[PDB]
């Protein structure tokens, strides 16, 4: 699995469950084409988005539906969503984990790239 | 000043200076229209982007060009840019500070919203 | 002002007001001695803790009483407090801003260090 | 395993490996008594610190030796260490994960409490 997403909730100190996640790849058209999508699991994780074959070098966007998550909790959030845009590179390590820590008025994101 | 951007560098412990920022507003046809742009100062701040009259309700996107920033320091970073998307002035006018704390493989963004 | 503390609330998108802050300096016997203390203002800032003369080289600890803060908002948080420990003025005097961004189960702290 | 620590490096986008971690429990003496310690693994994780029997309600301090980590990388860091102080509570969920994301002049920490 070369791309995994992990979403955490900083208010409840828990994994962010059932969060919609959409992945896009930039096309020569210069527009974002849908690539993969999922809802996070009970552990806040989303796996099996793509394969090694499919995940070629390019610019990818990971879009996390944070607003719907906070709305579900009855908490008024600042952001429409959290979007992480990055370039996938062959020179780098094989596996990418995109992590997001969510708060109603803030988020943090990090990438953990490993072999 | 209803919209201010502050960018900090978590590697150097400093303001992130001369960072390009672009602000977009969602149009009637759903396209992102250019709204305002600038560079952060020596204090990592960008002020004077808009006015109270111009800054109407809407969905706005603040794009911070972090990749150029890191590249000028010799660092090849993970992210193309940091993007902050939010609905503004939904419940009347407010003043917004969008802050970003940058590292090569990570970034944090928070909003401070105050009532005029 | 060589040492300033800024505290923000990531739930409300606001300054974190009236937060108690205690600053300690490591003594000759390795004990933490009280150095300065105060509460954040309506802007989430605490200034006037020390002077250039008083703020000598040393290891300092900035303790932010986040648990009292959250409890007054009805929230039972994870952390007792946020503690920031650092060596200051090691290479000559500097101005330090210690910033903390608070959530009930998480906190982020960054330093902005500038040369007088 | 009721207490795990996970340490990530925001500069290299990788797990923070071989980082010293010390856990303390507050004593009636009002002083920190050593409880457990370890070095993070190649995945940035430290497990098997304690048992369910041993990990009673109380105030605990997790102290991460961030300065030595950055020194090893030749990067000048701001903090002496990262310390996370919290109260363990029976009413809450059984498992605690203390995570830290490190930068030379900043860190973030979060707790993920689950059953
Ligand atoms: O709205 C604001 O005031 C700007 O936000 N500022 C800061 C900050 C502020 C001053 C000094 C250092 C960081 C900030 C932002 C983000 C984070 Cl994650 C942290 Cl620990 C601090
Ligand atoms: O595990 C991974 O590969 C990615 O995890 N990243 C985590 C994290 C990890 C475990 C538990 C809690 C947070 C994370 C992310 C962002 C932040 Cl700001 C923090 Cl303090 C932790």
């Amino acid at each position: 699995c070369p791309l995994m997403v992990k979403v955490l909730d900083a208010v409840r100190g828990s994994p962010a469950i059932n969060v919609a996640v959409h992945v896009f790849r930039k096309a020569a058209d210069d527009t974002w084409e849908p690539f993969a999508s999922g809802k996070t699991s009970e552990s806040g994780e989303l796996h099996g988005l793509t394969t090694e074959e499919e995940f070629v070098e390019g610019i990818y966007k990971v879009e996390i539906d944070t607003k719907s998550y906070w709305k579900a909790l009855g908490i008024s959030p600042f952001h429409e969503h959290a979007e992480v845009v990055f370039t996938a590179n062959d020179s780098g390590p094989r596996r990418y984990t995109i992590a997001a820590l969510l708060s109603p008025y803030s988020y943090s994101t990090t990438a953990v790239v490993t072999n």
